[PDB]
């Protein structure tokens, strides 16, 4: 059949990429796809608001905020008179497959429209349409929705398209403003979006280590005014030169009265006398460019949406398309709309703990983790073990390392250990560059790129005797490594050295940090998102500059070593025409065929090309080799330029996703450490682990069990979850 | 011989680099430098608020907003009681050389303090001072000021440290917001800083082609409410999908009553019914990273400040350090403070045209240009010549090109020409890809990267006959080329072809656009700032890497061809340890020396290194050669990595400086064209480059530039920035 | 072959050593034997390659002499074995 796609409601960054994926996948599968402009308003007006879409019509859209086809509150669609016209215009062009990208209400109205769709019986009773067309274009209206929203508002979905982007906007402002708050001191109250949902405010507060945060779901609890001011004064006594307070638009006390940012300014000015400013971030949070995450999320969903449409039968209920635990799923639409309204109900009825449950387990996670790192119980009240736990960074620098260290340390001190910081990886370890570290020592770290402790790729196998000596000297009871494949190898070497050295017979756990994302036992690694955004950032600027002539193709080398994750996913996000990687062999025939494709592409109006090459994807087919092939076989048609991105892809500042990934998983790692230490008063495979992300949830996997899942020769995992996405790039280009 | 440096007042991006330049230059010249924390508050409290600074204490500061040593409104310093303590604490450590980095008032209070400094006679009359210390630490207080402020507030100075950066912040928001104003037809009123000075609001409005702007210096004039709404409705009739109104905090009508953003929202909502939002940008404008311009400006000034201090004698009055016409100068501080208050006085007394003069010639320029491009007189009222004037882009794409075309076109239509757009450089010219272009056709262009008309390096010499034919066919009366060295060569070829072809006997002028900044006759070129900012960003990240690993040195190749501008100035802004360029020959001895310096640097705590190499700086000493040298000689101490940036370092959307440079100089070029047409075949002086030479913009005949040009390496012979080479070595 | 230098792995050389041979050959060019011959074992140094040395000599010889480089290659296995 035919597929109509529209964007309705508040706009979110990534709507454009969704539309693109729906048009491209629809055409690829041989459907016809129409744009419906201006949300449901276009559907009501009909005429030229419905226009068939070709391949070319959704190029240059990917990297652009908002929607190229428009959203619109449409009142007429709230009336049967309006919905009648809508059905009429859809039948007028044979569209009974509908893809609505929008928010909580947009989706609510789509659900209603499916149910009423045998309002073609009404159009029959008038001059609307022929008798048999009530049967052909039957009561079978096939509806699939995608949630576009910065709020992480909807209940079916783990993530909504636009949240990551908006969070980039929020943290861009927060990082910017920090520098003016140090100089001056100054306490800054910032007002973020979330009239009804606090997700954005919470994940912002986490990503900037904010000093306090206000959510509608979890009100402050009586006697917070004193309790907040006590914390702020403690900060000035710690010589912290600023405070950041994050406040959701719809913040509230435990009796549903608003807590406004101006009310917080007056409390701080009144009680503490500090110099204080309010910033109302506003519609910037809907602006800017889609982050890599939102582009890849939206892309995966557009594709799944179109699949869900075609697989649908008149029996299958309308669904919403979502990524839950990094897997595409269809959820019944009616039930999803219902559960979201329940959350609002719980709040209205002062059942706040309910409102938090109803938001989900991950929402409670962010919240709870935030508290642990934001508030410290006075030393008196944290009793606890006389255990020394060490934190270290191993491998190349990776954005998020500092956030992870901050989390581990604070969680460990909260758990009542003494925390030791080991400097310069195993280098420093061997040279006993070890010093105790405290709560304040890691203040300010969340948003710092690189590694403050310092990192080195050097492995510990040659320095076992020296390293063991330091563990003895410093009475190190356990170890937390934050790092890449080198860290993994470090654990295996220390595991084997246990027999020769008792000092290693302690619990050791690692959390993965590397721009490459090549650590076995985790689908993701701290810092890869930052590099994906850097690559995406870079391609955007490349398309921006030299618009006019075109007939140019850019070959761009990416990091990763043998791991193709960056090349592949950055290729998706940047809408690359090809991404060459080690994990999928290619021969000269493959290259010549892409070249011939791009040569035909240059006959269309999209006279540009973008080709990524993983840095170690082929010993013979180098970046130069491919540049030379493409240059030569393009001679009449196009030319090329090459860029080796290089070390910039480690990041300036870590992206929000890498900060919160670092923060959260490092905390989960320390919990595990303290639990292992509690069991004494002691060494097998299960006390040395990688803690990574596997599909739905985080799990501690013994290094012994990962050897068989590892390619040691190329330093990547054997099965890698993202290889199932390879068909997408070809389709979506 | 000791120097105190402090930051006072609103913080500005680039203060850190200034402090860095003052500490590094001070030490380089063998002075001792003390930090004074928290602006004048630190000076009042004394004690540990004053602390000596070493080399290492100002590393990693360059690339960071605000001030590492703090600013602080300090009321106490507004009182004699407070100023008495301050002097006491300065004498307590022997500091009578003072460098105050701050704003309007900060410098006002420094001036006052110098004058009152024989308030040591008061301290004597109490137990403050020994008698002879009133004489040793004499009435000789040596004060030098630098203006750190986003406001371009001060009168002595052409640019204040922080304006460019704040303008990046403003335009980052504006460009961000543009994509959400898509959906529907939202009108955005944005409230920028400028409580008394409108500069920031004006230059923002210019850089985003704003639909209206409110300045305290130039109030709207009565009956603007209708006149504004007429303009906004005209836009919706032109199908423009948004309006952007820029409003200075201290905006005012002609009777000094405030014009608030909420008042503008209500007018637009009330009169036109459009969906409308207000954004109060706020302290974001002081945040973020110092732009390349501010880092280099601050750096140049810190160095000159310290020089001005040491050259000072008890005779020489306190001065403020400034870059005027791209040259360091000292201006008397007292007189500079006085003139700035005069501006405020002119406004308070409703002499607004005076307030604009007093701000300076460049302020009038931005303003007047903005009007010409924002408001169009109805076709009826612009009469004018039946001249067709063509606009073209020649050379590699350069950020700003689109802004320049927008400006030329609109200024030409305002001047009443018919404007012709020539597509794909001389390629399209030869193939007659020529079409008339209008006011609305260039709407939205200011912030667009690349070239919408299209650009090609191809020269016209082989297609003279075809090109001439198109000039005849389309009755082209004059030509404006926006482009790089290729455009310059294009003018020379056409100049020579005049005898063979009458069609070229018309006025032709070029404005320079290239990332390289290698066009003879101009100290700057449209697009170089955009690239500098990209390199700076990139180098910052690279050092961040190098600092994580430790004992690492990066060798990084940069663009420019034989032109060392980007390598050199990006090196300054990134705090590079070295920048190798064509224009300064270096031998193996020079390389070995930098290696030895970095080897000693690795004994300090800043165990990182950053080395830039211009891409065509030496045929033998390649990027690999240098990487191999450093790697081998560093074997016990450090390692290296190399990155070849590649032409992506040009960046994307033009930076605010390149948008306004494009806009302004292209308008000045059209003025010249219409004036030449009005005087009516021709001579050397009707073919020109319009570039920036030191103080002012000048039209220089291409014939006169041949002798100033290196045609073999396509760079100018004398290049102004080579005098900055000592800085990088010093400030590293 | 009466070479002016032969760089080999078994005797480490640094940049000072190279610069000194270059200066020697530069003075040699003031005599009547205005030629020079430098051999480099193929794996004598990871950083100081054949190109590196060619580039050093070329640059520091600019007023005095120029260079050419030849990588002999597999011909050295021989045509026919020598007696
Ligand atoms: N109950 C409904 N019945 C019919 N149409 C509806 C209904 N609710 C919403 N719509 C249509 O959906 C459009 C978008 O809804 P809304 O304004 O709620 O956007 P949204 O992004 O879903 O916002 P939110 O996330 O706050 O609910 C409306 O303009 C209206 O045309
Ligand atoms: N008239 C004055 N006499 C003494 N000190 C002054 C005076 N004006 C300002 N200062 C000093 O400078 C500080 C305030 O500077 P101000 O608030 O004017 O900031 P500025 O950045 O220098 O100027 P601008 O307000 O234009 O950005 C005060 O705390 C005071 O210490």
């Amino acid at each position: 059949s035919a597929i109509g796609v529209l964007t309705s409601g508040g706009d979110a960054q990534g709507m454009n990429a969704a539309v693109r994926a729906v048009v491209r996948m629809g055409i690829y599968v041989g459907a016809k796809v129409y744009f419906i402009y201006e949300g449901y308003q276009g559907m009501v007006d009909g005429g030229s608001n419905i226009a068939e879409a070709d391949w070319e019509s959704v190029s240059s859209i990917l990297q652009v905020g908002g929607t190229i086809i428009g959203s619109a509150r449409c009142q007429a669609f709230r009336t049967r008179e309006g919905r009648l016209k809508a059905a009429c215009n859809l039948l007028q062009r044979g569209i009974t497959n509908l893809c609505v990208i929008g928010g909580d209400g947009s989706l609510t109205g789509a659900n209603l429209f499916r149910k009423e769709w045998s309002g073609l019986l009404e159009e029959l009773a008038r001059n609307g349409q022929i008798d048999k067309e009530a049967v052909q274009k039957y009561a079978y209206l096939n509806v699939v929705g995608m949630v576009g929203s910065i709020d992480n508002d909807f209940c079916g979905t783990d993530m909504t398209i636009g949240t990551d982007s908006a969070l980039h906007r929020i943290i861009e402002v927060v990082d910017a403003i920090m520098t003016t708050a140090q100089s001056h001191q100054r306490t800054f109250v910032l007002e973020v979006m979330g009239r009804h949902c606090g997700y954005l405010a919470l994940v912002s507060a986490l990503a900037c280590g904010a000093d306090w945060v206000f959510l509608p779901e979890s009100p402050p609890e009586e006697g917070w005014e004193e309790q907040m001011c006590v914390k702020l004064s403690e900060n000035r006594a710690r010589k912290k030169r600023l405070n950041i307070i994050i406040v959701a638009e719809g913040a509230i006390d435990t009796q549903n009265k608003p807590i406004t940012s101006e009310k917080i300014k007056e409390l701080v000015v009144t009680q503490l006398g500090y110099d204080t400013r309010v910033t109302i971030l506003g519609h910037v949070q809907r602006g800017g460019t889609p982050s890599a995450f939102d582009r890849i999320l939206a892309s995966r969903m557009g594709v799944e949406a179109v699949i869900a449409l075609l697989e649908a039968t008149p029996d299958t209920p309308a669904c919403v398309v979502s990524l839950n635990g990094n897997h595409a799923v269809r959820l019944p639409l009616m039930e999803c709309v219902q559960m979201t309204q329940d959350v609002q109900k719980a709040m209205d009825e002062r059942r706040f703990q309910d409102a938090v449950r109803l938001r989900g387990r991950s929402f409670a996670g962010n919240l709870n983790t935030y508290k642990r790192l934001a508030i410290k119980l006075p030393d008196d009240q944290i009793p606890k073990t006389n255990c020394n736990v060490a934190v270290i960074n191993v491998g190349a620098p990776a954005a998020g390392m500092n956030a992870a260290v901050r989390s581990a340390v604070r969680v460990g001190i909260a758990d009542g250990h003494r925390m030791l910081a080991i400097y310069d990886g195993f280098d420093g370890f061997a040279k006993g560059q070890i010093k105790e570290i405290g709560w304040t020592d890691v203040g300010g770290w969340t948003g710092q790129g690189g590694s403050i402790l310092g990192t080195k790729r050097v492995l510990p196998g040659k320095y076992l005797e020296e390293i063991a000596t330091q563990m003895r000297t410093h009475s190190i009871n356990a170890l937390l490594i934050i790092g890449g494949f080198e860290a993994y190898l470090g654990l295996l070497e220390l595991s084997a050295a246990r027999e020769k050295h008792e000092e290693f017979c302690v619990p050791m756990v690692m959390v993965p940090a590397t721009v490459s994302n090549n650590v076995p036992g985790s689908d993701f690694s701290i810092g890869a998102d930052t590099a994906l955004n850097t690559i995406t950032d870079t391609c955007d600027r490349i398309k921006q500059s030299a618009s006019g002539t075109k007939r140019r193709v850019f070959i761009i080398e990416t990091m990763g070593g043998y791991c193709g994750y960056l090349a592949n996913m950055g290729g998706l996000a940047a809408g690359a025409d090809a991404a060459y990687i080690f994990e999928e062999p290619f021969d000269i025939r493959d290259l010549q065929s892409n070249v011939e494709h791009l040569t035909e592409k240059m006959k269309t109006t999209i006279q540009r090309g973008l080709v990524l090459r993983n840095e170690s994807c082929s010993e013979n087919y180098t970046t130069d080799f491919i540049y030379q092939l493409y240059s030569e076989e393009g001679k009449g048609v196009f030319d090329c330029r090459k860029n080796v991105l290089g070390h910039m892809q480690q990041g300036g500042a870590p992206s929000p996703f890498d900060r919160n990934f670092g923060t959260k998983i490092s905390a989960r790692a320390m919990e595990w450490i303290t639990a292992k230490l509690k069991e004494a008063r002691f060494t097998t495979d299960d006390s040395i682990c990688v803690l990574g992300i596997s599909k739905r949830n985080v799990i501690f996997q013994p290094v012994a069990e990962l050897k068989k899942q590892t390619d040691f020769e190329h330093r990547i995992p054997k099965e890698q979850w993202w290889l199932k996405l390879r068909p997408l790039m070809k389709i979506l280009a």
